[PDB]
């Protein structure tokens, strides 16, 4: 599924990612559109061997179990192929624990280069929250 941006907004918010470890919606969205483009089928393989999966593209180096990431954990306790799935609970609850992990959302290195210090709001703005 490819979200709506005010769509993918709701479900973040519904799903409790609103403000969660102090991150505001915008936050969120703007790391889904540069990590996804908000395709929940969005899949990219990294150089380590490691693939990243879904609208938050969560690595299988440590969070999801792929079967072909060797030496890798699983510390989300899923099947990478559901953070694919058009409903995100699944990356949302595993967002928060990697979000929790100690760097926030530096996490997601899309999110430092291109979201952090930024206008954020702006990707939620006209959205009927």
């Amino acid at each position: 599924k490819v979200f709506g941006r005010c769509e993918l907004a709701a479900a973040m918010k519904r799903h409790g990612l609103d403000n969660y470890r102090g991150y505001s919606l915008g936050n969120w969205v703007c790391a889904a559109k540069f990590e996804s483009n908000f395709n929940t089928q969005a899949t990219n393989r990294n150089t380590d061997g490691s693939t990243d999966y879904g609208i938050l593209q969560i690595n299988s180096r440590w969070w999801c179990n792929d079967g072909r990431t060797p030496g890798s954990r699983n510390l989300c306790n899923i099947p990478c192929s559901a953070l694919l799935s058009s409903d995100i609970t699944a990356s949302v609850n595993c967002a928060k624990k990697i979000v929790s992990d100690g760097n926030g959302m530096n996490a997601w290195v899309a999110w430092r280069n291109r979201c952090k210090g930024t206008d954020v709001q702006a990707w939620i703005r006209g959205c009927r929250l």
